[PDB]
RNA sequence: GGGCGUUAAGUUGCAGGGUAUAGACCCGAAACCCGGUGAUCUAGCCAUGGGCAGGUUGAAGGUUGGGUAACACUAACUGGAGGACCGAACCGACUAAUGUUGAAAAAUUAGCGGAUGACUUGUGGCUGGGGGUGAAAGGCCAAUCAAACCGGGAGAUAGCUGGUUCUCCCCGAAAGCUAUUUAGGUAGCGCCUCGUGAAUUCAUCUCCGGGGGUAGAGCACUGUUUCGGCAAGGGGGUCAUCCCGACUUACCAACCCGAUGCAAACUGCGAAUACCGGAGAAUGUUAUCACGGGAGACACACGGCGGGUGCUAACGUCCGUCGUGAAGAGGGAAACAACCCAGACCGCCAGCUAAGGUCCCAAAGUCAUGGUUAAGUGGGAAACGAUGUGGGAAGGCCCAGACAGCCAGGAUGUUGGCUUAGAAGCAGCCAUCAUUUAAAGAAAGCGUAAUAGCUCACUGGUCGAGUCGGCCUGCGCGGAAGAUGUAACGGGGCUAAACCAUGCACCGAAGCUGCGGCAGCGACGCUUAUGCGUUGUUGGGUAGGGGAGCGUUCUGUAAGCCUGCGAAGGUGUGCUGUGAGGCAUGCUGGAGGUAUCAGAAGUGCGAAUGCUGACAUAAGUAACGAUAAAGCGGGUGAAAAGCCC
RNA sequence: ACACAGGUGGUCAGGUAGAGAAUACCAAGGCGCUUGAGAGAACUCGGGUGAAGGAACUAGGCAAAAUGGUGCCGUAACUUC
RNA sequence: AAUUCCUUGUCGGGUAAGUUCCGACCUGCACGAAUGGCGUAAUGAUGGCCAGGCUGUCUCCACCCGAGACUCAGUGAAAUUGAACUCGCUGUGAAGAUGCAGUGUACCCGCGGCAAGACGGAAAGACCCCGUGAACCUUUACUAUAGCUUGACACUGAACA
RNA sequence: UCCUCCUAAAGAGUAACGGAGGAGCACGAAGGUUGGCUAAUCCUGGUCGGACAUCAGGAGGUUAGUGCAAUGGCAUAAGCCAGCUUGACUGCGAGCGUGACGGCGCGAGCAGGUGCGAAAGCAGGUCAUAGUGAUCCGGUGGUUCUGAAUGGAAGGGCCAUCGCUCAACGGAUAAAAGGUACUCCGGGGAUAACAGGCUGAUACCGCCCAAGAGUUCAUAUCGACGGCGGUGUUUGGCACCUCGAUGUCGGCUCAUCACAUCCUGGGGCUGAAGUAGGUCCCAAGGGUAUGGCUGUUCGCCAUUUAAAGUGGUACGCGAGCUGGGUUUAGAACGUCGUGAGACAGUUCGGUCCCUAUCUGCCGUGGGCGCUGGAGAACUGAGGGGGGCUGCUCCUAGUACGAGAGGACCGGAGUGGACGCAUCACUGGUGUUCGGGUUGUCAUGCCAAUGGCACUGCCCGGUAGCUAAAUGCGGAAGAGAUAAGUGCUGAAAGCAUCUAAGCACGAAACUUGCCCCGAGAUGAGUUCUCCCUGACCCUUUAAGGGUCCUGAAGGAACGUUGAAGACGACGACGUUGAUAGGCCGGGUGUGUAAGCGCAGCGAUGCGUUGAGCUAACCGGUACUAAUGAACCGUGAGGCUUAACCU
């Protein structure tokens, strides 16, 4: 059952930050959820100061209120922030008329309205599938009432347990198709076997400007806007680097607090690039007070997806609003998990980003000042051919001095192929 | 006036068609209720007697002292308690397994609980059916218990299931509408049948006299639509004198203009066919309608057409409308109710045809001629792919010689400027001209770090007729994988035995045709119940209606007649009719059977898980009753594993 | 329903070993259970023994294997003592 | 949790492996005090679970001993059956073919062995539905009444006041 | 229930849990009548006045207007205003419409009195259809109609009218709730639950288009939005098949096919350094995880292996088992119910029947066949089994690669699983082989020996037999092939793997190995061996009969077997080793008996490796296997030409 719940309708919204201990979503970020969802917003019903209930999630009275609010203002749907167990939705339904949805199914709905690549399709509908598989379970009741209550002769196994197995088969089927996929992108990753494989990946919330930095650094077409899901689909484009020249890039989708469980499980394919990635570049916003939290938000999922062992590089993007500083190097240490001073739409901070990077990935800077007598056209050749002369200075009788800095694999492919009696490089 | 009437042959039999009340054809329910029988099984209770081996624990208590004023404390010693243990007798059933047509309508074997107690048992007693009983389960109440057994109102009713017996000729349904405590029922009418009546009653064909709003078509309207319009109002705008306001709308969107379609519930149009009245001919047994006597039938399926629905599915449902089936046999599509052809009164070792076929199974063309197919297409299929091959129109090039290959040239500006280590025909970038010449691009591909080679585009020459395509089009390939065995022509097998067209022969059904019978039916003549005579015509059939019968048994008829020199009964035998049947005669029989025409019926059986009586069948199989075994010598004895010693 | 493996009350209690009216073996006393004989196949029944391993089997240690006795030694949580 | 749906919730203990279990945890889908709650000595032919032991349970089974199976003799059964000359493959078809089609194979006839089929036997589907079938209970279905409750009047008199 | 529109097929009429919708009244005027008026919407102008009120002027032609659904209706308006009015009367109805009926609709004219207009003439409810109830039993009112001895009266009818959501609307009655798991009765495939059957929306597999990513790149690999197919497995519908019974999930024995490929096998490309992969193609030969957890299939987890392939097969397999889940009665919890009661909410407990006729299956038989008869040896017509593979070194640290890392092929080894076969080894096993010993019994007693107690308990072991033991086995090479790679080579001057014609090419194909195998009804080969007698009548492919012959060979019985269920199949039957014996050896138990002698004794010491000894090896005619008899024969059918006479 790949079915979609629509985004873009009138809704009684109910939310309660006002729970007292877990807390979460001041509302406004949830409103953004609502926004990029395209929901027809109506009103913001809100309850009080409660621990969550075995009842109707929130309190009795407030529940009755949202019910009436629906019945009067005519909301197309009771949107209801913060997740619940299915029966909770059930009892809530008894007091209403319309579809209810937790934070989850919202996020899936919008997610699916965003799907464009077939990969995104499968992992989405997968997350949709695993999610709905739970919730269906109480719904036997009607189906049972029409069934007669005894007379299961033939089958031993009960129905709907049947349906349970159905959706299990769906599940395995979906992932089954997912298999050849991760294998696919992996065949793309065999190229990551070549020893010369820089491999960055970006991370942050949605509207962490990820699209933007990616833009300016790439001179490539990746659209960016206020909305959540401002990007979907990993996106490869190569870039320059002072010490490995080629340098593969691939943008990740932006994050939120408490992104869905099964989402990730479906989403491991897409992030499968992140894991291997040799460096976790991480943009962060500079306008929100949300700062810390978002990092704490991001760290969350990073944990569950491994490779949080990776060296990282923070970029306090959006320095424009703040005039935090002139863009700068910001050695957290000689180690450099550095903060970096950006405003990506201006992107004024870049050169320090690249330079700091230039410090952060290498392993052989013993430079050499190479030289030859009229036999260097081939040298200049190799140097432009592969990476870089650091400096080209011709001199007397065709004797010509140079400086070059390459990673060692070059040094030996060169020392081998060329006579290299020129012998400045090893 | 209008309604009924005015009107104008009935009644008693008798045979019979119904229909009414009764068991109304027979078989069959769960229960309902009344009168009776039980407590020997068990449940409970009552009196009265019995049963409970062996072992072990040790309360209370007692006795003696520590101990302390004493108490507490406490020694032992005895003392013998108890829904107590351990385990036989007796009780009881937890686990396995056999056995489950078993040895036994709950046993068997091995393991288990109680076992001096709310125990167990002898023997008698009392409680009874809507009642008893209940350590209560809805369990027991003679193995039967959510209300016993057993006799009677009892043929309880049964709108369901079953089945309902001899023969020919005639006719032929329906599976619908309305209503239905109705949906598998039944009733009124539709349809069949019979009997009576009467319009030339009707049906086809034509001709005339009609009506119309679907198909189609169409865009005013109805709503929809696309794009130009067009102005267009307008939130802007616009500007500025602040603004008089001008101006701008360059967005905005009507209204109307032009052209585009779209429609079950839009229509300024509007067919066929049907419907409907008149007219006429021929043709059909008045085919019509009215009436009276009887029905069943009320659930239809598929096919062609018109639809709804569905998924423009289903052997799907639901209507329309029509065909076969049902209730129709033949032939063909291999096998085929629902397709094509054709409605079997019966015979005939005659004939011709139908659809459909004709190299063999296998009936007939190895038919004629013309054209295509290269695949076994035929003999399973698409979007789609392509120097497959047939066909076609037209178009391009060319004997001033093209097309293919082949001889050679490939140019100067100028390595274009920019880029840059280097770019320059080929890192780019943008310019990319001008020249020469038949010829050559600042460039189509390779190459170089880059530079410089390498090939065509370009052409001369060469060579000598055709050459390059798009379009249309028949017929073919690619796409194209299934379950147990070739299995997607019936097979053999095909290269014509495929396929396209034309023609001739022939096969091929019960249809038709000749020959021969039989039967209705009308018919006019004949004739009178007559008979005929002639002729036309007809004769597949379940529900169901109608006509004729066959046969048994009794009664009349018979004190007839048949029979002992063989009646009835069995089993032969031939003779005979359209038939059920008769008739003849050998075998047994050893006693009775009934022409003829009447009379009446328990009157005709293959079926009901019919019912009794005889006998098949598994099979000469499984088994023969506890796995506590016998061996022997002698005895009688028709015989000795059994018995006698 | 039977010469059926079921049930049926009360009396009697020999030895030898052992607590014993169990078991073990015999007294007195009955009994060889009304079809056999041959043969030594699967399979079933009822059993006897296993190398290695030791519950991996299996719904589940089901079955089966596995402990017994006498005396002396010593005997936890917890205990309503 | 004998309570939970969700749910193999979370948590750690036990396991190489933990849908059970054990103990916490507390968003108790939908615990709660006589409709008794919380504990607990001992008690269980009680529910779940672990460890020691042994073990043909098994991994895989092997021979031995018994009684049936076999043959021989005597006896002498049943269940069931439209009729038998009662092959496969593949079609076909009241839609799962021994019986048709076309095709393939195959002397005549027992014995013991195996149980896929012969929609094999056994009993009128208990499931499901139908029927103006029945029974039994149920309660604020109706409609009746027993027992019960009020009141009259009679057996019922007397006086006063 | 009733009304309008579509479905509806140009008339009616026509259905669906098909498409839209209205209705249970309103009015004494919204009615009778004559007299007059005629629409919305639109432009200009104009006080508040405005987009939009009122007024003028035009425009325009009912797009307005109908008491409300809708559709047809509508200018002589029906719509509108106003006067007059009760025709919203009264008894009658030519004759029509649609109804099965009940019943419903229109109707002129007339009778009797109205009412309007001058008159013509207009009025028996409204523009039209929707606006509602039969029956009974009663009420109110009238009543020139009855009234039970007569006179009244009560009562009834006659006529007027009233009493209903009887709305499940043709209305079972004044009066009408649930539960069954305790179950029941008669039916049903006329309708569910299982499975098939049909179909493929769904699911599932390809296929086209190429938006894109895939570091540049659309097509190594992915493929967006979209399309056509295929499979007939998943979920569904469809209810034709079964309810006079087809047993249902999981496991457990057991396989069987497909190929839509899990490995191994062969190839194309690669984003193929090699290592490896990824896809694609070709391939069905074989092979393809034990455990934990839960009834599970799954799924998850731990560790493996080359691989842990898919799916079909009544979701293969209950007349083979299993009975944990599934669904009964017991009970409990939460929860819903006032309840009895239920719940797919969970927990406890809970009976698997069939001795095999047919089929087909596995063995193994007897009859007859094969042209006189045997006896042994055959050939191969056909059939089956057989098919896995790791891991190590050698090639060689080589080709590869900067390194790391590490090959191709060839060859050597050495295993897992599986199959085949023998006991010699290792053992297993051993109820007949020996010894130990508790209980007791008996043997007169005695130390001595037997009986019983699971074989009494135990101890080892021959033989037989068996894996756990041990050898052997799956090829090689040919033949013809796939996919692919080729040569040459034209049709088309060039091309070109193809048209011609050669070269390749794999666990698959056919052989190559083993087993089977003339019932191979085509009934075959070679070799051996045997019978070569007379007479009689009938029909003469023919005998028949006499008589006389009986052969090789067959058996029949018996001795027995490593042969065997029985059969069969061996070995032997006195010219003999087949058995049992018997003799020896061998074999294991472990040194006996009796006696001797140290010890009071239990016992011992020496007599002594003792005796004891199967299933065995070597030996031996002691017993048994005797001989007649019995089956079978007596010389071999015609044709046909060959060669010989
Ligand atoms: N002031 C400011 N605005 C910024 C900055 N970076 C991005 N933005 C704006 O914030 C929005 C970020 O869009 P986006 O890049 O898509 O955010 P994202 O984090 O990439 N989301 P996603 O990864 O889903 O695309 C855009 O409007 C972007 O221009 C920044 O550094 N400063
Ligand atoms: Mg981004």
């Amino acid at each position: 059952m790949f079915d979609r719940y629509d985004a873009g309708e009138q809704a009684v919204l109910v939310h309660i930050y006002f729970t007292q201990d877990k807390d979460m979503e001041d509302l406004q970020e949830f409103e953004s959820l609502v926004s990029s969802a395209g929901v027809e917003a109506l009103q913001v019903i809100t309850g009080s100061r409660k621990a969550p209930h075995p009842k109707y999630f929130v309190g009795e009275g407030k529940a009755v209120e949202i019910a009436e609010a629906v019945k009067a203002t005519g909301a197309s749907v009771v949107l209801f922030d913060h997740a619940l167990s299915p029966a909770q939705e059930r009892n809530l339904e008894r007091l209403c008329e319309c579809r209810v949805i937790d934070r989850t199914g919202l996020i899936l709905d919008i997610f699916a309205q965003r799907a464009r690549t077939h990969e995104g399709k499968l992992q989405v509908e997968l997350a949709q599938l695993r999610h709905l598989a739970t919730r269906l379970v109480r719904g036997w009741t009607h189906l049972e009432r029409q069934k007669g209550g005894i007379g299961l002769r033939g089958p031993g196994e009960t129905q709907l347990e049947t349906d349970r197995r159905l959706l299990r088969n769906r599940i395995v089927q979906i992932q089954s198709r997912l298999e050849r996929v991760e294998k696919q992108r992996e065949q793309g990753r065999q190229s990551r076997i070549k020893a010369d494989v820089p491999t960055v990946s970006l991370v942050g919330y949605t509207n962490a400007g990820k699209s933007t930095l990616f833009n300016r650094i790439t001179e490539a077409r990746v659209y960016a806007a206020d909305q959540l899901f401002a990007t979907l689909d990993p996106t490869l484009r190569r870039i320059d680097v002072a010490d490995v020249g080629e340098t593969v890039l691939a943008d990740t989708v932006g994050f939120i607090r408490h992104l869905p469980h099964d989402l990730v499980a479906a989403f491991k394919a897409t992030l499968q690039e992140t894991r291997q990635a040799t460096l976790l570049l991480h943009v962060i916003d500079a306008a929100d007070v949300r700062v810390q939290e978002n990092i704490e938000a991001v760290n969350t999922v990073l944990e569950e997806i491994d490779a949080h062992e990776i060296p990282t590089l923070l970029v306090m993007n959006k320095i424009d609003m703040l005039e935090d500083f002139e863009p700068r190097i910001d050695r957290d240490e000689e180690n450099k998990p550095n903060r970096v001073w950006l405003s990506a739409q201006t992107g004024a901070g870049i050169p320090q980003l690249f330079q700091a990077l230039t410090e952060r990935l290498s392993g052989e800077v013993a430079q050499h000042t190479l030289r030859l007598p009229p036999q260097e056209g081939r040298l200049r050749s190799r140097f432009y051919q592969l990476q870089a002369i650091e400096k080209e200075w011709m001199e007397e009788d065709g004797s010509v001095s140079l400086q070059v800095r390459m990673p060692i694999v070059d040094w030996r492919r060169l020392c081998k192929q060329e006579p290299a009696l020129i012998d400045y490089l090893i």
